[PDB]
């Protein structure tokens, strides 16, 4: 009979292809055994051919997919006024408040992109014709609880559009074109729109405007969307916890790295 | 006669390629009109036909070059444990020491991406054939004082090869290549090896076997080198100063957003 510390080892061996069963009776150090050598040959075939991160990757694929569709890329600070928070709306009453990574006084690491893609749309307005399409993707940071589906750094992608054309069905037809792109199952809920992959949230998205626009000198419609690539590489890799899909010292592409 | 605060003004929408003297006498007024027009078509004519932004096709470029060369692209931890720093021997009689951003109280934004490398090339020394190599880009962190060539939120590439071909003359090799694949020019000045653009240092780089290298667990001889990006890009574009290259919400592709 495995452990369940045993269980646990082999578990992070296990890769979701592998067709091993751990309740059958051989012994740990064999079903061990054949695990690293698997995951060694998955390493050793990465490096051989392609040597691309999955992170690295899904973010030029989404960089080429939104570009190629008018939008701008955007790189902006990852370290952000602690500021732009409460005027987000964030105060003391939400979930958020409790959830930010405070760096010296009056600095954060930024839990969204919202704030820096508002001060992108007002700014863009004064040069650009409409309407204003911007995207960004890049590292964000949150204190959370231990779950399968929260890393306390992640990588967001959020999109904006400004302007005309800013429509509840617009916006739908964006998300849907991306996640089949993508090829990644999701159901779209009733702005408050949520898309869901069973009961896990790939994105929140919205429509304003909203009383928020005002205190970013936003003054027009506009239709946007942040999503989260980890639980994007979770759904499409079939991975049992989001720790395999993170920036991490413990897996490369979903392989464990402790072999 | 321009004020001085007038000059700045007209220095920040100042792009390098533009031939305009602001000693001449044309009115302020006439002066940044003109310049506003151009810098708003530059970012119309980005909008309408690339709609890349530099320091991401920047990363991009770089990350085929290494790739293409035979190296695995890593995205390991921006924010990392505490400990790392004192055992990369940073103690207080460095100046990096007091360079660290902490984050909570056994953490920091990463300085440099060398303790994750080092981690790497450690595990992956038991699942890859000899040589291993591999590289990073990503956000780093340090506390500086303000000035033309520094940042406190920059963007390093690293590399590090571990076993055979470990060599400085390889490692030259690499960082020629390198740079005149990506048109910079650059002296390499003589473990200490520190690639210069005139006074401005692109790049430090080094040969093992160190003594440091037990503390992580490396027994192998390896090259390796870092490279800030905004350098590269400050370089490559002439910019005056590196906040025209950074992550920011002032300057879109070194052009000034406060039109
Ligand atoms: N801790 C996290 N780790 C990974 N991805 C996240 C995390 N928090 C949010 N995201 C993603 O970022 C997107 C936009 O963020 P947001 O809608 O503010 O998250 P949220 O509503 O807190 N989701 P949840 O915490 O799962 O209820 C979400 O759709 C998530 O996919
Ligand atoms: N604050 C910064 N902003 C932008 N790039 C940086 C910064 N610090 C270091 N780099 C780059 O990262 C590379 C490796 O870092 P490192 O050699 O530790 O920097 P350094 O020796 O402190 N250089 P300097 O601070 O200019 O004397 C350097 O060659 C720089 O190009
Ligand atoms: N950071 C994302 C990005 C986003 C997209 C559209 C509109 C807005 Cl305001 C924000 C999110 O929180 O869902
Ligand atoms: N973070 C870089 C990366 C690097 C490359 C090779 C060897 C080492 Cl140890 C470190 C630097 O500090 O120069
Ligand atoms: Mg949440
Ligand atoms: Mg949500
Ligand atoms: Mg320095
Ligand atoms: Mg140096």
């Amino acid at each position: 009979a495995l452990t369940k510390s045993q269980t646990d080892r082999l578990e992070v061996l296990l890769n979701p292809k592998d067709e091993i069963s751990l309740n059958s009776g051989k012994p740990f150090r064999e079903l061990e055994s054949e695990l690293l050598s698997r995951r060694k040959k998955d390493l050793q075939q990465i490096y051989a051919e392609e040597r691309e991160n999955y992170l690295g990757k899904l973010e030029r694929e989404i960089t080429r997919f939104f570009v190629d569709r008018g939008f701008l890329e955007i790189k902006s600070p990852i370290l952000i006024p602690l500021e732009y928070i409460e005027r987000m709306g964030i105060d003391n009453d939400t979930e958020l408040s409790k959830q930010i990574f405070r760096v010296d006084k009056n600095f954060c690491l930024r839990p969204m992109l919202a704030p820096n893609l508002y001060n992108y749309l007002r700014k863009l307005d004064r040069a650009l014709p409409d309407p204003i399409k911007i995207f960004e993707i890049g590292p964000c940071y949150r204190k959370e609880s231990d779950g399968k589906e929260h890393l306390e750094e992640f990588t967001m992608l959020g999109f904006q559009q400004m302007g005309s054309g800013c429509t509840r069905e617009n916006l739908e037809s964006i998300i849907t074109d991306f996640l089949n792109h993508l090829g990644i199952d999701f159901k779209i809920v009733g702005d408050t729109l949520d898309v869901m992959h069973g009961d896990l949230e790939l994105s929140s998205a919205g429509v304003g405007p909203i009383p928020l626009d005002r205190e970013w000198g936003i003054d027009k419609p506009w239709i946007g969307a942040g999503f989260g690539l980890e639980r994007l590489l979770k759904v499409k890799h079939d991975f049992k916890n989001i720790k395999r899909a993170a920036r991490s010292e413990s897996y490369y592409n979903g392989i464990s790295t402790n072999l």
